[PDB]
C-alpha cells in the first residue's frame, strides 16, 4: 500500500482534514460524471530521491497522502490531499526549475482515455466504472461525494480507493 499514514481518517481531529466538494454540471452527457484530480505524476525523479524525499520537498506548497514511486523509471504518482493543495503545486512548486522535477497533473481514478491532461480531470461515463469505483465514489475517506449517489452531471475530487 502507498498511503503515508496507514488507516488514517479524514476527521476534524486529524490535520488531513479536508472537505469533500461536490457540484453538478448540466452540460455532461447523459451517464457521465466529472471527477477533478488530486494526483501529480512526477517526471526527473533523481536515483536517490524516494517517498519521502518528495513528500518533505512538496510540504510547502501541499501535504502529500500517497506516493507510488518508481526510480528505475525516473517517475512518482503524488497524491495529496485536496485539489486545491495540487493546483498550487503546478502553480508555485519548481517554476524556474532549480530541481530535475517536471509536475503535470496525473490520473489516479477511472480510466486514462477520459483524462483532460491540461485541465486534470476526467469525464468518464458510469458504465465504464467498476462496482468498487462506484462504492469508492461515494464512500471514500478523502474526495468522492460523501454519501451523494453518482447520477449524470455529478462532479467531485478524486476519491481514495481502498
Amino acid at each position: 500500500n502507498h498511503h503515508l499514514y496507514p488507516d488514517e481518517l479524514n476527521v476534524s481531529n486529524n490535520p488531513h482534514y479536508r472537505p469533500k466538494p461536490v457540484s453538478y454540471d448540466s452540460t455532461l452527457p447523459p451517464d457521465h460524471i466529472k471527477v477533478y484530480s488530486r494526483t501529480l505524476f512526477i517526471g526527473g525523479v533523481p536515483l536517490n530521491m524516494k517517498e519521502w524525499d518528495l513528500a518533505n520537498v512538496l510540504k510547502p506548497f501541499a501535504e502529500v497522502q500517497s506516493v507510488i514511486l518508481n526510480n528505475s523509471r525516473k517517475h512518482a504518482f503524488v497524491k495529496v490531499y485536496s485539489r486545491h493543495e495540487a493546483e498550487n503545486v503546478l502553480q508555485n512548486f519548481n517554476k524556474d526549475g532549480a530541481l530535475p522535477l517536471r509536475t503535470r497533473w496525473g490520473v489516479g481514478f477511472g480510466p486514462r482515455d477520459c483524462c483532460d491532461y491540461q485541465h486534470g480531470y476526467s469525464i468518464i461515463p458510469m458504465h465504464r466504472l467498476t462496482d468498487a469505483d462506484k462504492k469508492w465514489s461515494v464512500s471514500a475517506q478523502w474526495g468522492g461525494t460523501s454519501g451523494q449517489p453518482l447520477v449524470t452531471g455529478i462532479v467531485f475530487e478524486e476519491p481514495d480507493i481502498i
